[PDB]
Formats: C-alpha cells, sequence, structure tokens
C-alpha cells in the first residue's frame, strides 16, 4: 500500500512510520514545507502508525533528538515516538478490509488529515488548534499537548484496568477533534476501507 505523506505546515516536520517493533519503509524522513514523501507499507501491516516530529536535530549518522515524537533519537524510526504525537493509525488487509483512524491518546503535536486516495470510504481529520487551546496542565514545554496518561500516570487516564471513563482532559481533545480517539475506551471513530486501499496523510491540512 502506498501512503503519500504531505507536509502542508509552514514549518519542517520529520515524518515517521513504524509498527512498533519495526520501521515501515525507511521509517522516517525530513519533509520541508510543501514536500511529499511516498512510502510503501506491506499488505497485512497491523498496528501501523504515521506521525510528525517537530524541532529535530540529526547528525550525519541519523542520530539526534526531536522536541516532539522522538523515536529513540533516530531519523529513521524503528519504534513509536515519544508523546505528544498526533497519530495516523492503520491495520491493513484484516479479513478483507483496512481500518484507519486518528488518535489523540498519545497527545497532539501537529494537525493531520488521514484520507484514502482510492475508492470506498472517507477520511478523518484532526486539525483544530489543540496546542494553542491546550489545558495548562497538559502543555508540553517542547511543544505540543500531552495526553493525561502521559502527564499523570493513573489507571483512570491510562485505562489500565479496562474500565475507565471519559475525563475532563479527554473531553478537551474530543471537543476540539470529535473524529479522533480521545481516550482508550472512546467510542471508536475508526473507518473501514476496502482492503488494499492507498492513502494520503497531510500535516496541517487547513494551512
Amino acid at each position: 500500500a502506498t501512503f503519500e505523506i504531505v507536509n502542508r505546515c509552514s514549518y519542517t516536520v520529520w515524518a515517521a512510520a513504524s509498527k512498533g517493533d519495526a520501521a515501515l519503509d525507511a521509517g522516517g524522513r525530513q519533509l520541508n514545507s510543501g514536500e511529499s514523501w511516498t512510502i510503501n507499507v506491506e499488505p497485512g501491516t497491523k498496528g501501523g502508525k504515521i506521525w510528525a516530529r517537530t524541532d529535530c536535530y540529526f547528525d550525519d549518522s541519523g542520530r539526534g533528538i526531536c522536541r516532539t515524537g522522538d523515536c529513540g533519537g533516530l531519523l529513521q524510526c524503528k519504534r513509536f515516538g515519544r508523546p505528544p504525537t498526533t497519530l495516523a493509525e492503520f491495520s491493513l488487509n484484516q479479513y478483507g478490509k483496512d481500518y484507519i483512524d486518528i488518535s489523540n491518546i498519545k497527545g497532539f503535536n501537529v494537525p493531520m488529515d488521514f484520507s484514502p486516495t482510492t475508492r470506498g470510504c472517507r477520511g478523518v481529520r484532526c486539525a483544530a488548534d489543540i496546542v494553542g487551546q491546550c489545558p495548562a496542565k497538559l502543555k508540553a514545554p517542547g511543544g505540543g499537548c500531552n495526553d493525561a496518561c502521559t502527564v499523570f500516570q493513573t489507571s483512570e487516564y491510562c485505562c489500565t484496568t479496562g474500565k475507565c471513563g471519559p475525563t475532563e482532559y479527554s473531553r478537551f481533545f474530543k471537543r476540539l477533534c470529535p473524529d479522533a480517539f480521545s481516550y482508550v475506551l472512546d467510542k471508536p471513530t475508526t473507518v473501514t476501507c476496502p482492503g488494499s486501499s492507498n492513502y494520503r496523510v497531510t500535516f496541517c491540512p487547513t494551512a
């Protein structure tokens, strides 16, 4: 499956793509404002994620740090990024269908649209100014808006026991972005697409 990753932000981002225990494609790349990077994701990929990283410095060996979303200091991510990270999430070719969503469970850094480029389903978007509106206690000084689990490490926010409810913090994310997951047990906003669809992830879609 191809994923066209487009940076419409006015700032550079470092895109990342992983399934947690491995890179997807090259795993990460710089995208200046306006740049597009197309990656290939193997059919059947389960639990894949694409995200943006901000304020990154890498040396000539591809090692450094990003102010949001850093993945073990690598340009080319193998593993998931450090919150806060707006997440484009997907599982492909699951009994004949693909499943896509956007999640704020790991916080928010950069606004995103995640849409099919092929027939048969609809896209999702979280493009509100979550960083600007972020509750004081959730603000990430590197930038971004942390989720409450990251900040407070409680069963209720992290849904560790499986019985959690919405919270004042989850409701903030849900108010600003109704079509993204706001906590683990949120009413799903996953979209079912045809198996083997292709996609575009656009950072700062309303830029």
